[PDB]
């Protein structure tokens, strides 16, 4: 259950606010006041998850003027929760003594706003993950069949290895990707940048846990790219055997095959059991067949 008393709701609103500033805090409320209202706790961490995903965006090569109009609309999204009176205020008019006033009621009702503007924003910073990605596309000159058809086999995959290192290194970049190439449905583009991927996976160094993160993301939605994908799946029946063993290199112990499933499921933005059955049966049951 969750209670709430009527002035801890005052800083609760207060701490909301403040998530929503430049600086992007963490949500800090006394412990106390959690226990009471443990819902709370899923509350603040998907403030914090939205402020951690902005954040990333700077990282990236993505223009600082449109990381301020994502900023201004988180701001201007956060402030129209602060000012929803069915959450915050007191009960006016033909609302007076009716059961949404309860604290269980008010706060179910943040949890529901809130959880809406992560998916909003969600959505908004996943349009400009498709646009950066498709930057990257044209700004190597990998953008369609016609302009690769004039690149030599060495040219071609020097292309793909540069385009593999600036992919990599953000998973949702890499997703990116993986969208703008379906929605362009240039298959000759797509057959080339599997092979590409494949590439990369099979040589890159795995010294670094960041690494070995940015290889495992790009694995895992390689196999969920091929799902309910008739020429992706040829593509994988081709190269079958180099998936195998890539997935060995980046989940070696086969017997801890619980801790990986959670591990890939955690990565997977498809739904499919494909991925977790190729790393942790197909190829565990391949190797061992001699
Ligand atoms: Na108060």
């Amino acid at each position: 259950s969750c209670t709430v008393s009527e002035e801890d709701l005052t800083t609760i609103r207060n701490a909301i606010q403040k998530a929503s500033r430049a600086s992007l805090d963490d949500v800090n409320l006394d412990e106390d006041l959690i226990a009471k209202c443990p819902l709370l706790k899923t509350i603040t961490a998907s403030l914090k998850s939205v402020a951690s995903e902005i954040a990333t965006l700077k990282d990236t090569g993505i223009s600082e003027e449109q990381v301020d109009e994502l900023k201004q609309s988180y701001e201007q999204q956060v402030n129209e929760i602060v000012k929803s009176r069915d959450i915050f205020e007191k009960q006016s008019g033909g609302d007076v003594m009716k059961e949404q006033g309860a604290m269980i009621n008010r706060m179910t009702e943040l949890q529901v706003q809130v959880a809406q503007l992560q998916q909003q924003i969600g959505e908004q910073t996943s349009r400009m993950y498709d646009d950066m990605a498709e930057l990257i596309f044209q700004r190597l000159a990998m953008n369609s069949t016609d302009s690769i058809r004039n690149y030599t086999a060495h040219m071609m995959e020097q292309k793909l290895h540069t385009l593999m290192t600036k992919l990599e290194t953000n998973y949702r970049i890499f997703l990116g990707a993986l969208r703008y190439l379906d929605h362009l449905g240039d298959q000759p583009l797509i057959d080339k940048v599997f092979d590409g991927i494949l590439k990369r996976l099979d040589e890159m160094s795995l010294e670094t846990n960041k690494e070995r993160e940015n290889g495992k993301y790009v694995l895992v939605n390689l196999l969920c790219w091929t799902v309910n994908n008739r020429f992706l799946t040829e593509k994988y029946r081709k190269k079958q055997l180099e998936l195998f063993r890539i997935a060995l290199k980046f989940y070696p112990k086969t017997g801890n095959k619980e801790a990986n499933e959670a591990d890939i499921r955690g990565r997977q933005f498809c739904d499919a059991n494909f991925p977790v059955n190729v790393i942790t049966w197909f190829a565990v049951s391949r190797a061992a067949e001699g």
